[PDB]
């Protein structure tokens, strides 16, 4: 049901994560980890100390979809990521642990009614990697995803 999910999302912060390939999101779902660029790694570390839950909502560039969402379980710490033209293995060296909340997709067509105040009220799908999503927009976006019956939020709740 949605009750435990709403509990996890209560007073959470939300960040849009953009990945240039599906390979890295699949790796993150398999291994429960994410790495980002230092500007964003600093923001997420700050946010992790500031809020009961920090939620990353993932979208693979050009997929037209979100691929799921997850809660930070740690700050970064120093995996075989697939690097784009220009990115370095040292820039992605900081590794966050994450607990997936939903590994199911949501097409952007289903989130067209949600605008993000922190990105000039553009549709929530629009945003650079690391863009923060305002509370109400982010909560509604998470609730649009199909429920993921493989996930038991009980152990997620037993970390907050």
């Amino acid at each position: 049901g949605t009750s435990k999910l709403k509990y996890v999302l209560q007073d959470a912060r939300f960040f849009l994560i953009k990945s240039n390939n599906h390979e890295n999101v699949s790796l993150a779902k398999a291994k429960g980890v994410w790495s980002t660029l230092p500007v964003n790694e600093k923001k997420l570390n700050l946010a992790f100390r500031s809020a009961r839950s920090v939620i990353l909502i993932f979208s693979v560039r050009e997929s037209g979809k979100f691929q799921g969402f997850a809660r930070l379980s740690s700050e970064s710490h120093h995996i075989h990521w697939v690097l784009p033209a220009g990115m370095s293995a040292k820039m992605l060296g900081g590794v966050f642990k994450i607990d997936w909340i939903c590994r199911r997709e949501l097409p952007f067509t289903k989130s067209a009614h949600l605008t993000n105040p922190w990105n000039e009220h553009k549709p929530v799908k629009i945003g650079r990697d690391g863009q923060e999503i305002e509370l109400e927009c982010g909560t509604q976006l998470c609730l649009l995803f199909p429920p993921d019956e493989s996930i038991d939020l009980y152990q997620v709740i037993h970390k907050m």
